[PDB]
């Protein structure tokens, strides 16, 4: 028996967690699991002080003291507007993307810049309306209303309904995709469940994520 | 025009922001606007503390130094899975809540267990995962692969799918509804600045959002 506390980031939860859920009751039976969504920052300073044991985020931690292993890859996807010039064509152009029409998370995708061929793009902060904390819920309703572009993870496509599904255009190769991976800290003294928790993780998504596929670029 | 910082709640950001945005590019032309998503208690610190002018808060600040100007009123309306018993009901029903199978949010349904019922429930934290500061995506999410059940605002409807619609479920009245409000340092010194966002606010959402409609009643 015992328990579990593991931080999960708000851009990763609502699309990795449905399919896990069902997946630890019974593998995990016995086991009390405290969920929390935190960003990064908070995630590793958690695992370091030991208010969790265990943390899943967008990328390594490359912090002293925490280590992480991989889990699976996940591409970017455009998501763009009716109203987008770029909604004819059919993958992302990034010569063609509007600064002042995209919508971007700071940590979603521009934590140290991940997206930088946009995040560091000549004309992003000129527009009225400027917005910082947004999450992907809002990003995603504005693009559905018509009002701008925004990114998407792959997972969340097949919670996308047949309407939603028509705003998706994939990059051109390379793809941008992030790695979803298990932070802890290096003195974890349960690697067992740590073993146990990276084989149910993995197994709650389609093996080819498991490993890059030929025409993904890792997003630096 | 000038600048305006103004905060807004996770969760009325993604059901508000795509109905104003359109407004206010049009209405206040010229004025830079800084959009950031913060938790209560951050927009009112903020707001003591000049950071922000203003803040979108589902509350009255009841904070010395602050106040705050009633926008409109939303309906918080059951969430549920095709999975669970309440599934074959017509509304959502107090005894009928299965505290274990219940996802709340921190603030969204809980802020000052605004929520008392749910939030005071007993065996609600009887279960072997305990959600912490979860996203309303997140338990939509959830309550869409038939797990469990959580309650969204009024303004989400809309937004939905016909199959999302398919999960919505009334409360038996009194129906429970939050109050969304603009929250300014009571020495606030753009006053017309102040009119006019509390009108476009206002114009944003249905009018009968802005009154206390039969049967319903301010949660507490």
């Amino acid at each position: 028996t015992g328990r579990l506390n593991i931080a999960v980031l708000p851009t990763i939860a609502p699309y990795l967690l449905p399919r896990v859920f069902p997946i630890w009751k019974k593998e995990l039976a016995g086991l009390e699991i405290h969920v929390s969504e935190m960003q990064t920052s908070r995630c590793l300073a958690s695992l370091l002080s030991g208010e969790i044991d265990m943390a899943i985020i967008a990328s390594k931690a490359e912090t002293e003291g925490l280590e992480d292993d991989l889990l699976y890859y996940e591409e970017f996807l455009g998501y763009v507007s009716r109203c987008e010039p770029l909604f004819e064509q059919d993958v992302i152009r990034t010569t063609e993307v509007n600064p002042h029409r995209l919508w971007l998370l700071d940590e979603g995708h521009c934590f140290r810049d991940q997206l930088v061929r946009f995040c560091q793009m000549k004309g992003l902060h000129e527009r009225q309306t400027a917005y910082s904390g947004g999450s992907m819920e809002a990003f995603m309703r504005l693009v559905e209303s018509g009002q701008g572009i925004t990114f998407i993870p792959q997972l969340t496509v097949e919670q996308l309904s047949p309407s939603q599904k028509e705003l998706v255009r994939p990059f051109g190769m390379p793809r941008p995709v992030r790695e979803v991976r298990l932070a802890v800290r290096q003195d974890y003294s349960r690697r067992k469940l740590r073993e146990q928790l990276i084989g149910l993780l993995r197994s709650a998504v389609p093996s080819d994520m498991h490993k890059l596929q030929t025409g993904q670029h890792l997003a630096h």
